[PDB]
């Protein structure tokens, strides 16, 4: 027990179960009772580089709103959230002679809606979006405590649905001095164009057990986790045309001899990640097959390029037998 | 005694009374002295996910505005609050010639009431609330120090009975900049139409025991405890036609092997959460009866499927005899 | 010794006496010296669910300012306080050609007087009060640094006899931002009616002692301990036609059998809240006799259908031997 | 072990492996495994400077977004951001007969993005940027809490490619009070000039590990850890037309006889610090070699001088031959 | 030893050395491999008064930015920064009829650059500035948090060489009100004469070693210890008419018995202090010798006085050979 | 040793020396090598009231910027300064037809140079002066940030002397909110009269020691010891017609029994207290002797009662022999 998380080395390399809070080894009867097998390496405390360690994913002790498919230390607890914006509503400036102030001319506001995708909830999400009008960047502005919005679960938005979207009208920061706008971009968007707005950084915070008992939010965030997740990890996103899957799944890098992380394909990856059921060798979900004949698989220039120099050298000429590094990005678009 | 929350597994598991602070077992002939008959997990320190152990829970240590309905330990204590808007005031921005500034053109007030329902009190509410007209959401606000009311108790609201509601007119974090509102707004809702406004989150403490004998409020937090609450129980909303009912169960994961929460129906997880007196079989609540047959039952699609599937492989055909699983939102309405 | 007050549990049932800072048995030779005879529970710290213990309540250690009748474990040490409101004079706003600028258009000035009654007192209050106008709540203002009045000893005002009342003029956090009202309110002020002012709750601390034997003030607060006096206590206010007095006395659960809480009658709770001599049988304060045929008692509706059920199966038809259970609000009216 | 950082001396002088996160003696036969050789020195805990220690370098516990160029003890771990400037938009002042404000004659906001180069990410970026035109300082703005942007990756933008840049427009500490500029220099630039903008310095702060096996970010800082790396260390920047890299490689004083620090020439620094592969006697980088014949090397006077006077005194007169000092700035230009 | 800095008191008189972080007697022939003999008191902690012991001082430990010349712990580690000022702009506030407002009449902006000069780095610098008009002191502005300016090292600008300087345009603590001029100063100023700008103190921090390893900088302060070393210490100033250096030299009171500080003569003070190489029985700092022949000297009135005093009974009539006593200033400007 | 100042009793009554850091007995013959005898009480850690105690100031390690005079247990060290104004300018508010606003008609802006005498330095100043004119306060200003001086030296100013003084024109607690006057005030100042400034209050912290051998400044406060030295000393002024000097001298209550304080007369507090030479029985200073006969003594009416009453019961009728007591306040001015 090098890493010191409660859990044998050998254990750790060769599979293991957590039964009544302690870690036993694997065998194949196991299956039949709904277990899971794990493997992890055994000289770092959490593989996947989440705030949680091995023996807190694998027993299942971080928290209750963290999905099933985070419970693998090989898949990091990680929220991605956007912001979807709509209704920008002008309010004119103008003194009824009449008074046209230049400089600060009208005002805009927004309507937004904080969604969220992937496994563990934000309990204090505070986004950073920018408007952007005819390729000018007009305001980057950072949510307030009026937008702050608390416990983001997974897998829906902060303004429930049958609920009206959040408005977004200040700049400062305590709520005042509304976002003001030039005569020229206001008449520059009333003839054609209208004004877009996207999303630059999130910051929030994660619950964590205390010592006596209860768990704590304030203090934690996860802007220190993003940079260590994202280096480390691929990432997959997957598509069923009315909600989306975003996950990151660890790999090992091959040059260095001192990474003792366990080494997984592009199948086995999406298994343990989204969350399949195998049957007659193929992944089907929850009913829709995610086999490579079925649905559509899209990568970038550097994913087609190590996936064009893995494939010469293979038996079986096969997407998902190709083994996965670091950085690449899978988009799985199912058929409609 | 693995979870270490004084209480013995066996014990845990078979039913157990509390009785001069500490626990024993549980017998037929306890039910005649007015006791109750508790069952936990044995894994988990505390059940429902609410703050409380089971231990605390059981033996009713936690606070005196509780309800008794919450010492259960399968039944969370958990707070659900609201507000209630009345007469919207509008403040004209007039200049007297005449002046018509537009942007800022009037002003809005209006009176606004936190009602509790739940188990739990909220100590500090801060409800954020979001204003609609003509589905466009004018202005989303979060209580001042003004609106702020502390120890708004469970079945009673905050501006009591005899007093007039709360004013909310302000939008900075400090009391100042009272809100503005559009002329081509002000024309429209001057017409025909009205101002809704609605929650959208609230955020409150709990008190909680110190170890000088005190209790303690500030520092803590209900925003925290949301996310894992609403994951793992199913919510039963009763209506008496003058009052409302909110409840939360906690329920049981099937796939789960490792979720050893001992499993309810529809019939002992009301009975054991709403409150009521048994009597030649029929729940009786107070005095009105809430069986299946003289009250209205209502679902959603979800819940109606699984009462669907779960409903065909049953020798009896009643709906409390059906499991419950999480995710279900069961609403009892009684007849008048 | 359960409850770890240091007070024996027979002492705390058959009833038992400070001397010497150490408790002794009661016997019927005490009363003779002036002593007095207390009975609490054995099963909680603190009885009535004040911040003070039982031994420190009976030993008399807590303050020097709370009052002799709260030193019973029984009657729990609860201030209550409010506001007295008077001589609302109004700010035209109009600018000398003449300039009536609508929304702001003239300020409202009252003057406040804060009154404390009950056993203990609130070292830093600090009310917020509401202003209504023909069934309209113009504004709710919480008392900002100008307004706020420490140490309001109990039976006497916070502006005391010979001075002029406090001044309440602002709205921001800080002094600024005058009350604004409406031109359309001030019309309607201005013919025929008043503005009235409530109070809706107010926020304080208490003083508690320290290790180093000094006693502190900040840090606690009286907002988390009304919701647990007010459910297992039962209000009685008496009125003299000069002063008032107001008194929570607790009660006990019939229902829940781990309540080990004495049972009181009206007539002894009285005597107990109250604090009166007991001659020939009577009552009688200070010299004005309270016994149930002298003075005029007034209930509510749940208090005087209790009564009804409890009075039917009574050997004795008299008011003051019904069993005192919680909830119940009574007032004593004395003859002029 | 006089340094206590758990390596022995004569393990640090001549040459050590960290295997199993335990330190071993350097055989030749390592680096057919993919295994390197450290040295450092034995009187320091850290060699370069930066916060993290020789072991903790060495082993690779650090961080997860730090280069694997900085786990050599030699090579500091810093980061080098600037400010890219475009798009700088002016709004005019006047208001509508005409009114020209002198002072206070117009604004304006300029589109930033930041970028990073060097091994470590910097956390909470917070740049200082002036605007300089025609000669003159127009002000001097440090980043706000809506231009603050946390974890900068190394090698990548803050807003990452495919968005928009970040927006400066205010002045104050809160978002209030934009930019004004005079009349003279507004009628100044709109003849024939541009405004440019510069960066001055950035604070940043970096994670480091904690008690409780989490990472910490607030409270640390890069700004007291620039003066102490700048002055023991020379500085090498490459560019390969397309991205830039800039290093700094940890150097001896050769007066100070206290200083036990490995001495490097100029080619086993640049191989240290860039990281590249050996192959026939030859730097190769990834695929472009870096020789002193291939590539462009351009120094400054003191850097030429004191390579000419180390050059007279050398059997073989190559440039990467050359010990390398303190001070030293040298400019690697590879061939198009 | 009575002082405890792990340096014995015959070590502390005679002369020591620290080799291998441990201190050893001095001989003769350890000035051939480049070792520095040290004196000082046995009485104190620090002898000269900065923040760093004596051991600290000799081993070398305190910092990776302070100069070489402060290893010797009669040398005290004290920055002495400056403010150069350049390029008043002045902005008109007339309104355009026109309006020409009193009182607040134009804004002046004010390029400023910080020098530090010394052997210190000042970690947050914070000037306070004051500008002189017609011998009128206009303003006194303490630098906000767009001017301050971190890690300023020793010998170089905040704005280093290649940057235009910084901007001073604001008065307020945070970044607004910008700084008012009378009509009657603009009007005088505008017609001969200019504003010249002057420091009065300025505030910084100093690093300082943790016990986990890491150095901190907020909470410490320079203001504190000017004090203590202005009063012990006299100042020597050179000029090589490009560069400036200024250092402090402990000295010993002569009528205090107790004081058991080495004696230096002018001479050694010199050379301890600034660095020089001694050859001839001549000094030479790099090349350019700094011998009282050679170089011109000027002191003050009260040190005047006191070499006269000193020179009447010397057997050698040279400057170099007088005792140095504190509180004299001595300016060295080599001939050009 | 009652105290616990690590000095014995009978060493604290006869008379003791510091050497060595331990305190030995006084001989005659020490005197000839430059020591000093100190008397001082036994039951108290500190004589004179100051934050220093006997040890510490009679060993000499409280700072070093305290002047030898209070190294003296029964001199406190204690700064008096005062505030010099000059220079009082003047700017007009008219608005240019003109515009002359009342209430704001004018601003008022000082020049303010901060002295300090006595023995110990003020580390943050912040005087509070308020300014007189026609016997009417104008106004009460606290110095702010930009007017608070740290580091103020005993005998020297904080502008030094080469520098402007210090500007103040602010009445807000951050830098804005310029100094209103009255047109009334204005227009009478401008015929005839002037505006004086006096000094109230000052506020400051002090130099204390650390338990890591560092000094702290921040959290220490003169404000609490002002009250305790000035009931218990009396003050002594001496003028030197270009310099002043003020001392405060302990002295004994007659009254109390347990106040078992030295008894000092005036010439022995004044040779202990200012510093002087004693040659032929005469006190000299520095070169001007300071007997009674040759300087002017100026006392008070107290001061002169109890001399005169003192006075007619002495063998020798000196007024240096006349036994000091508390309260008396006396001035020495020498001949010019
Ligand atoms: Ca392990
Ligand atoms: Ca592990
Ligand atoms: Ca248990
Ligand atoms: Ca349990
Ligand atoms: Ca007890
Ligand atoms: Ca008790
Ligand atoms: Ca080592
Ligand atoms: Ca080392
Ligand atoms: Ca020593
Ligand atoms: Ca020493
Ligand atoms: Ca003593
Ligand atoms: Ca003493």
């Amino acid at each position: 027990d090098t890493d010191n998380d409660n859990i044998p080395d050998s254990y750790e390399r060769n599979g293991y179960t957590i039964k009544d809070l302690i870690a036993v080894k694997w065998e194949d009867s196991f299956a039949e009772q709904g277990y899971k097998k794990y493997v992890s390496n055994y000289l770092e405390s959490n593989t996947a580089g989440d705030p949680y360690t091995d023996y807190e994913k694998a027993s299942g002790s971080f928290d209750k709103a963290i999905k099933t498919e985070a419970r693998d230390p090989l898949v990091a607890a990680y929220p991605i959230v956007g912001v979807g914006m709509e209704k920008l509503i002008i309010s004119t400036n103008e003194h009824a002679g009449l008074s046209i102030n230049k400089g600060e001319s009208a005002y805009i506001n927004a309507n937004v809606r904080y969604y969220n995708t992937g496994t563990a909830p934000m309990y204090k999400v505070t986004p950073t979006t920018n408007l952007v009008l005819d390729g000018d960047t007009l305001s980057t502005i950072k949510a307030q405590e009026n937008q702050i919005g608390n416990n983001l679960s997974p897998g829906d938005t902060y303004p429930k649905k049958g609920l009206s979207p959040l408005a977004l009208n200040t700049m400062d920061q305590f709520s005042s001095r509304l976002i003001p706008i030039n005569y020229d971009q206001l008449k520059k968007l009333d003839a054609g164009k209208q004004i877009k707005l996207e999303t630059t950084q999130v910051s929030g915070n994660f619950g964590t057990k205390n010592s006596s008992g209860q768990i704590v939010t304030e203090g934690n965030s996860w802007s220190d986790y993003i940079s260590q997740i994202d280096s480390i990890s691929a990432s997959i996103i997957l598509d069923t045309e009315n909600e989306s899957y975003e996950r990151r799944v660890t790999a090992k890098n091959l040059q260095d001899p001192e990474d003792k992380t366990p080494e997984l394909t592009i199948g086995e990856a999406i298994e343990k990640a989204f969350g399949a059921t195998k049957k007659d060798g193929l992944l089907y979900f929850n009913d829709i097959p995610i086999d490579e004949s079925c649905v559509e698989l899209i990568f970038d220039d550097n994913t087609a390029n190590k996936i064009k120099d893995s494939l010469k050298t293979l038996s079986d000429k096969k997407i998902y037998n190709v083994k996965l590094e670091r950085g690449m990005n899978i988009l799985i678009k199912t058929p409609t």
